[PDB]
């Protein structure tokens, strides 16, 4: 019993964190096999950040200009390339701590763990979610660029995110491990406002099932609704539209608790229309949306 | 920018997790040097849990009865002892992944990271706090016993907690690494109700400073208070009394933000007397108390 914002064990990802220096800029890199992956803005100076031409800037850089340090030992750069907004630094040594891995581009609503690093060293681990506006509400300071988001399936690490920047509103933007940004963000110091931060409806439902399982049942009501009715209510409150796909994904939670998905929707509907009235659900005074139906099933079953 | 419930990187602790089996019971163990530490209720059967005499139960167990498995390889038990509520299994091999470590008994209000394990394998990491009633609001299922709480200071892991049980109210009880329970809990299936779960006042103040630093300032008011006045308000709301020691601990946060500790207390006082009025602080609708003044300083400065 008990429900917590749980991150994956970070050991496998710690073994990949390196420090990348180019000129005076120092950020983090991800070392998998003989390749070190890092944000391309490592090649920029504070004067370049406003409007950089990365192709032009990269002409001035050679293999010896990128200083890669794994722990306290220097890695030899035998090649470099730019793929979208990341740099791939071919080193002469394969990372001996390289776990089994995949590079996946996740959808908004999916959650992942972030290993926050500074100067190639891990400082903390926390759980995140790709917001519907393609931002992440991380906790990142200057020098955190290069830190990665990830999911683990027993022994395989699926890298999904790499941190690149903080928007003027304090939220975060980054790429997948192919260098493609999530959303419309560009790696330059320009006007980039985020879109509507809507609530992940399927994740709030999953978190309501996690509360029923753990004993919090005060919010269960005598009502039901239809998908269309609930969606009219969800539109008003800036909640993502719930689809039949989301209902099917909530299937094993509905099955375990014996509460039909549309019944839980009518509970969510009343909570939106009436508030919590000073009460709490899983020790939280607001409707949590950063646990997927999969995270609930994993945490509640004990998947290792 | 951004403030998250951040856990320490778990790699160093993952390298210590082993599986301990005694008869039909299987729980987790912590392998440091040539010693495997685990809860003593590993020697109990479901029939013993009601009223066990661990000294008597232990007479029937020999070195070969405790099956220690580090990863997929078996560890040889060359000795066993009981220290309070833990068992120390002397193995023939020192753990080659033993980090620098200390065993510390923490006070209530202190926070730590938990590495939740099942069958010796880590499944998740989250941040906890020793509640003022000596319980922890963890996320633990059957077989999670043996999972440990910890803090890291650069390279040294301070082990502070080992999970032992779940009280009938769904909260958790456990020991320090010497086997001494936090609070009055006993490792038996008996009536054990928790005391008042008061709010950690110094941690709410620290979290209010973390919000000011990160841009959330709506709650800052034109008022101030005295320690005695604030404490009368804190008594009413089941908040821990604030001491001059807590004021001094909040010194660097007060210094960085330029907001006197007693001014932040009057902000906390108004928030307690008037509620949040549907607003949020650091994306939370309730006053967070599981970040110490040290955690705020660490997260906001980027200590690796
Ligand atoms: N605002 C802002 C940028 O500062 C940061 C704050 C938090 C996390 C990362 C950075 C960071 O180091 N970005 C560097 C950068 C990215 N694209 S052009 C320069
Ligand atoms: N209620 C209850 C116990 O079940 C648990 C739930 C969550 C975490 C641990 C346990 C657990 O395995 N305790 C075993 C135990 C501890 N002392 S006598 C038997």
């Amino acid at each position: 019993s008990g429900f917590r914002k749980m991150a994956f064990p970070s050991g496998k990802v710690e073994g990949c964190m390196v420090q990348v220096t180019c000129g005076t800029t120092t950020l983090n890199g991800l070392w998998l096999d003989d390749v070190v992956y890092c944000p391309r803005h490592v090649i920029c100076t504070s004067e370049d950040m406003l409007n950089p031409n990365y192709e032009d800037l990269l002409i001035r850089k050679s293999n010896h200009n990128f200083l890669v340090q794994a722990g306290n030992v220097q890695l030899r750069v035998i090649g470099h390339s730019m793929q979208n907004c990341v740099l791939k630094l071919k080193v002469d040594t394969a990372n001996p701590k390289t776990p089994k891995y995949k590079f996946v581009r996740i959808q908004p609503g999916q959650t992942f763990s972030v290993l926050a690093c500074y100067n190639g060293s891990p400082s903390g681990v926390y759980q995140c979610a790709m917001r519907p506006n393609f931002t992440i509400k991380g906790s990142f300071l200057n020098g955190s660029c290069g830190s990665v988001g990830f999911n683990i399936d027993y022994d395989c690490v699926s890298f999904c995110y790499m941190h690149h920047m903080e928007l003027p509103t304090g939220v975060h933007a980054g790429t997948d491990l192919e260098g493609n940004f999530y959303g419309p963000f560009v790696d330059r110091q320009t006007a980039q406002a985020a879109g509507t931060d809507t609530t992940i409806t399927v994740n709030v439902l999953a978190w309501l099932y996690a509360a029923v399982i753990n004993g919090d049942r005060w919010f269960l009501n005598r009502f039901t609704t239809t998908l269309n009715d609930f969606n009219l209510v969800a539109m008003k409150y800036n909640y993502e539209p719930l689809t039949q796909d989301h209902v099917d994904i909530l299937g094993p939670l509905s099955a375990q608790t014996g509460i039909a998905v549309l019944d839980m929707c009518a509970s969510l509907k009343e909570l939106l229309q009436n508030g919590m009235n000073g009460r709490t659900i899983l020790g939280s005074a607001l409707l949590e949306d950063e646990f997927t139906p999969f995270d609930v099933v994993r945490q509640c079953s004990g998947v290792t």
